[PDB]
């Protein structure tokens, strides 16, 4: 489908929308615990946003193709690293913390590069749905901080411990990009009792274009002892180490595994850290049994 204008009852967002910022949008739903809808039209929106709608909020982004991230014209922009903004979430462009909201199309940056710790979007909240969507910075970029996430067609960019935290989460058939060399993800899964997974399914794992990382990222490292990755029916280029994992947290013990991977970085002969897996998991086993009650499954 292309999204050329607003779908039903959504508030519009653009220079001949209703509101010129997504933030006067966001405002303008005030305490309300209805569903809500935003549409954003083209444009960068230099703009840092908290998203706490009491309700179930949808944001559009406008695009001529909505099956994939390749053709977002909106892009939401700030600079800022945690040192400077005094926290990782004070440093998010974007920071997520109600529950079921959806995003379509929309790129989400922070421009800060390398140096230190800048986030791009944290998702702190439960069933959180992104589609077509990208995210992009160096170190730190996802902070799939807490809740269950599900990630489509997406394209989430960075270097250092790019998706990070405990929440749940599924990426499917999304485009992860390393430009830099580090550990993609760095879960803190820290206790037994937590259920979470990061799992990353049918996903498409390659250098930035023009970055040479030959053998010079890790799939991840353990931000908290007990982190739990999987890379399954997946494609990893050249970029992965042989050993495909690294360290972090002293005296870790991560759950660490891949499932029927191909690409020239998918040889698991040279591997350290795993753990053996003799089936992919499924979203029931990361987001539990109601997935299909908020998943965009027509998407
Ligand atoms: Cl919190």
């Amino acid at each position: 489908e292309s999204r050329t204008s607003a779908p039903s009852g959504c508030l519009t967002v653009g220079s001949d929308g209703t509101y010129s910022t997504i933030g006067d949008a966001l405002d303008a739903l005030g305490s309300s615990t209805s569903s809500a809808c935003i549409y954003v039209a083209s444009g960068t929106y230099e703009e840092q946003l908290t998203i706490d709608y009491a309700g179930d909020l949808t944001l559009y982004g406008e695009t001529t193709d909505t099956s994939t991230y390749k053709d977002n014209v909106v892009t939401i922009t700030h600079t800022i690293s945690s040192p400077d903004a005094g926290s990782l979430d004070k440093s998010a462009t974007v920071n997520v913390v109600s529950d079921g909201f959806s995003m379509y199309n929309i790129n989400v940056e922070n421009g800060y590069g390398e140096g230190a710790q800048a986030v791009a979007l944290v998702g702190n909240a439960d069933q959180l749905g992104f589609y077509g969507c990208q995210f992009s910075g160096y170190q730190d970029t996802l902070y799939v901080k807490a809740g269950t996430q599900y990630y489509s067609n997406c394209m989430i960019e960075g270097a250092v411990d790019y998706i990070f935290g405990d929440a749940s989460v599924w990426f499917g058939e999304c485009d992860i990009v390393s430009n830099g060399a580090g550990a993609i993800t760095a879960s803190s899964r820290e206790t037994s009792s937590d259920s979470g997974w990061y799992a990353i399914d049918n996903c498409n794992i390659k250098a930035a274009s023009g970055v040479s990382l030959t053998e010079e990222v890790y799939l991840g490292r353990p931000w908290r002892v007990l982190a739990r990755v999987i890379y399954q029916n997946s494609v990893l280029s050249d970029i992965i180490n042989p050993k495909g994992w690294t360290t972090m947290a002293d005296g870790a013990t991560p759950l660490y595994y891949e499932y029927n991977n191909s690409g020239a970085g998918s040889d698991t002969s040279d591997r350290e850290y795993e753990t053996s897996i003799s089936a992919a998991v499924d979203k029931t086993t990361v987001l539990g049994e109601t997935w299909g009650d908020w998943i965009d499954r027509s998407y």
